[PDB]
């Protein structure tokens, strides 16, 4: 009965039926996005009204539509025609990816370029990539993908080992036209294979690894009710899934004695951008908005027991829509389990003679997505002591190019003639905060160094300072690792037993933010990525830091437009947006398949509790 | 037969006999430090000579001595008398701790201060703390401890809940005189108890945690030979133990095909300092050098199976000397085990149809120490992919004070009337590098942003730059998180298959360094803590960043004096010293016993291998 339950196959089928009945889903229509809307602000509100948001593409070239449907009542609530040259194109459809290689295989400019390189078109794979917004006026209002070529020597070959540099093509996937083919010159195609299951490359497999067996003889310590409501070691939350954002956590709360205390109303990764730093015209347009352009939940993997998730695993299998409105199950797409996490607290006291040790554990909620060559794991952790942490795991195969004779300032060499362009992987976490309720504020905390002198005669004192962010115009903040800068989200109307406002402290990793020139297309489209922390006043329609329609959309939407409203955020319903990412200069060890690298953030209680919340953990 | 084997009980007994017969270990003598010396540099050192270094204290006031003995030959190699006003006092003896409380209990000034506060002297515990060097000219050349008082209401009570503020005493522990008693005023003694095993405070214990069973049905994947030589998943190393430094790793190497390739010759935590930032004269002198002043190895815990170390555990039980030269075993003082570490690499490839997942593992070497109220865990990790990581875990009970009426800029409130002064925990890792051999150099790597313009028309390019550190005077470096600064240790004479020098990259956490005023006593004595990275030329006698005799040394010893030699470090035998630490503003949740917080660093291969080193890991 919970309003936060996962979408069911029947709900998606019913949305299909409602759209069909309304005349909105004829044979020329495709569903590019479908997802459940969260309840509006208001305790109780409608007893039950499940509403869905749909983006509807038209393959004949007519204008697309944004539609909201009530599956409970069987009604279309609103339907608006979109002017995509103004507000952005819809997300890329899975069926449009296949179009690109097929169209290029019959284009005489493409065939001439491959013939000049002595390449067989039947062996050339084309990576179909999002287009962005650059200097090509004919692309405005059209759905464009750009293609880069790789050779596959045989059907099981890793094409990523054999980039065809100097060549790029642009394709209109609705009119099925190749608009431009650009050939800047022949580069040798790197010849070494990158087949990481070939015994010639792996050598004999290790025989030295003995098994590690992780079991839970009495089952796990968490309970799952209503399909997706979790209770674990005083935590309470609902696990959602959205085709765009992937796993979404709702209603994160902590049972403190007899009271369920809210902490975070909604937590998600609301965008992720992968900008490339190679100025070659073959790749200087290359920027993936995996969330906003491709929809990461759509490409979620089925996770295999014992390989992907080890231990006593509970799975969720979320349902999404295909392009025609039929439900599709992602079997075993979300893994949930608890993990031992070392020592929690320990002290051996000389004076009392008491020796005390307790162990920690964490609850893990994770999913993995694959987008072309890259594979990303998204991990949410809850700890016994009240800490909440997010970790992204990046692996897969690095995107390759030729390595130029004479070297490069923007490309790493991985193998003879094989390069890997520099790039970043930058995430935006949207944290709809609810620390003890919705009246919240953000303070920036810096360490304060003090000068030796009166009142500090030995020059040892140091302190800290907290600055309240009171309006959106002052709530765009940068990291400062040297001064230990953190941000505290507090509730000024809820005090702990020492009469201090309860709070949580956000600890960032302080990695570099977006490196592109501030005047670049990517800096305008991914403005969120240029600053570490943004705070906005909550609003129903302010969902993504890049806006609703990211594909081929110029600047003008998203966080810079939201904060211009300069709303009061001092003791209000607020949303924290945290930018964090990895800057990747590829190394030889990343080839031919990359070991996991990680980045994340965490939030720790800061006077939220009246004392340690884990004094009641037993010894076992 | 290995020169790097742990010291045995028999070796320590031989040292005792040698000292005794040489007349160096009379009844007035105490051993303040005893440890084995590493072999001198020599790629052909065959004749085994086990040598021990000893610091001998004299309780009657005679000059202490530094002695080197050969246990192989049964001889005293050298014995030097020390002038401690010049070169520093010897480490604090465990037996001097109790002397402070006993001497104060009969001092009329101390008793009068307690009587004014209505405190029973039999209930007053005194923390005996290191003195440092401040304004008191009468302390130069004398062994001083300073004492702070806490009330224990009953024998099993946590005295840390009841600090007696406004009172401090100084004690000469050799002449057994109380030199000063300072009473700055009466503060209420906080009355709430902090007994974290009292059911009245814990409440009923949780019944919700179900067991997690971690077993290795075929045994562990590592082997231990010669007592302390580890082989695990291509790694090879020796696990040493020193009473000052604790666990020391020797001869870290990686078996790459047919070659055993050195990486690090010796890795240790060579100092750790805990400076306090409260300007009250009761505490403004307070700075713990846990390694240099107290010796963290001698307070190592015996680690309990299933509580401290969980899984299939292999223990080492190192032997140390007591104050009279008798061997003392620290039973189960070092835990060794391997742990599952999630996904190592993963890719699902559309074009080849191959789905690939591999799991990661790490080898863990750990010990725990207790120094008064604090407990520290030291963890070294080796990963399958060549990564080396260190993690310190801080827990225990925070050091307390009164919380002043009207508040404080330098103390947190934990409970009614109970404060916790601000402080840091700063570590120095000493990494005697040996990347493919001893000819190494360090480069500083910064991200480079590029401006939009010719050759970068779309404003997307970015790059990096590397600066070689060529002499010690230019090898004192600061972090810069904003530019992604890392340091690369490479061997300019050993190239990978792409003809680039092999290297390892040091990734710091970029936490704040020492906050004290640069003119302060602590900044002079802990100068290492003021900068993130130091590089020196290797020398046999440059062991600790703070010098050999840290206790009551006036300042400048260790790294500032080593660096002043300005030696060539460009392609030489070099040592990297990395400073890293936690800045602790105590929170309510840290009381009455603190959940673990962590800090560390890691090193990752950077073109050390010719491709990923984990292609031969099986699916399992
Ligand atoms: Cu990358
Ligand atoms: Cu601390
Ligand atoms: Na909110
Ligand atoms: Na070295």
């Amino acid at each position: 009965a919970s309003p936060f339950r996962l979408a069911s196959a029947g709900e998606i089928s019913e949305v299909q039926g409602i759209l069909r009945t309304a005349g909105l889903l004829g044979p020329e229509k495709r569903i590019a996005y479908l997802g459940v809307l969260d309840p509006a602000r208001g305790a109780g509100s409608e007893a039950e009204d499940r509403r869905f948001r749909v983006f509807i593409h038209d393959v004949s070239g007519a204008r697309p539509q944004e539609v909201t449907v009530s599956v409970t009542n069987g009604t279309v609530i609103s339907a608006v025609e979109l002017d995509t040259a103004a507000t952005g194109e819809l997300p890329v459809l899975e069926e449009e990816f296949e179009v690109v290689e097929q169209l290029l295989a019959t284009d005489e400019r493409w065939l001439k370029a491959l013939a000049a390189r002595n390449l067989d078109v039947s062996k050339v794979r084309v990576a179909p990539l999002s287009a962005g917004v650059f200097e090509y006026a004919e692309e405005r209002g059209r759905r464009i993908l750009r293609g880069l070529a790789f050779v596959q020597d045989f059907p099981e070959d890793s094409a990523w080992a054999h980039p065809v540099d100097g060549l790029v093509a642009y394709v209109d996937v609705v009119s099925k036209e190749v608009t431009r083919v650009i050939d800047t010159g022949v580069f040798p195609v790197p010849a070494e294979h990158g087949n990481y299951t070939d015994p010639e490359l792996t050598g004999p497999l290790r025989t030295t690894q003995k098994p590690i067996s992780i079991t839970q003889p009495e089952g796990p310590s968490f309970t799952v009710t209503g399909g997706n409501h979790i209770e674990w070691e005083k935590w309470s939350l609902d696990v959602g899934f959205d085709v765009r954002e992937g796993v979404v956590l709702h209603n994160i709360a902590f049972r403190d004695g007899d009271r369920l205390r809210p902490i975070i109303n909604r937590a998600s990764i609301a965008e992720m951008v992968v900008p490339y730093g190679d100025p070659s015209p073959i790749r200087s347009w290359q920027n993936y908005f995996d969330t906003g352009e491709y929809l990461v939940g759509q490409y979620a993997n089925s996770l295999e027991l014992g390989c992907d998730c080890l231990g006593d695993i509970t799975y969720l299998s979320p349902v999404i829509s295909d392009a025609f409105g039929n439900p599709r199950e992602i079997r075993n797409g979300i893994c949930m389990h608890e993990e031992d996490w070392g020592i929690l607290a320990k002290h051996s006291d000389l004076w009392s003679g008491i020796n005390y040790t307790r162990r920690n554990r964490r609850m893990v909620i994770s999913f993995f997505t694959t987008i072309g060559n890259y594979d990303y794991g998204f991990y949410w952790y809850l700890y016994l002591d009240g800490t909440i942490e997010f970790e992204a795991k990046a692996t897969g195969v690095v995107f390759t190019s030729a390595f130029p004779e004479g070297g490069s300032d923007n490309i790493s060499q991985l193998a003879p003639g094989l390069g890997a362009p520099f790039h970043q992987h930058i995430f935006s976490a949207r944290l709809d905060m609810a620390i003890d309720g919705f009246t919240n504020r953000v303070e920036e905390e810096d360490v304060v160094r003090q000068t030796m002198g009166p009142g500090n005669e030995r020059g040892n004192a140091f302190s800290r300072k907290r600055t309240v962010l009171t309006r959106e115009s002052e709530a765009v903040r940068e990291a400062d690792a040297r001064t230990g800068r953190t941000w505290i989200i507090s509730n000024p109307e809820s005090k702990n037993r020492l009469n201090e406002p309860v709070g949580y402290k956000l600890h960032a990793h302080n990695q570099p933010t977006l490196l592109a020139d501030p005047g670049s297309s990517i800096a305008r489209r991914a403005a969120f990525a240029t600053k570490d922390l943004w705070v906005t006043r909550y609003a129903d329609d302010e969902r993504y830091p890049t806006g609703d329609f990211v594909n081929q959309h110029s600047g003008g939407a998203g966080l810079p437009s939201y904060i211009a409203q300069d709303r009061d955020i001092d003791g209000q319903d607020i949303v924290v947006w945290h930018t964090f990412g990895l800057t990747h200069f590829p190394r030889v060890e990343d080839w031919p398949i990359m070991p996991v690298d990680t980045v994340g953030f965490k939030l720790r209680p800061e006077g939220f509790f009246d004392r340690s919340p884990v004094l009641d953990v037993p010894a076992n």
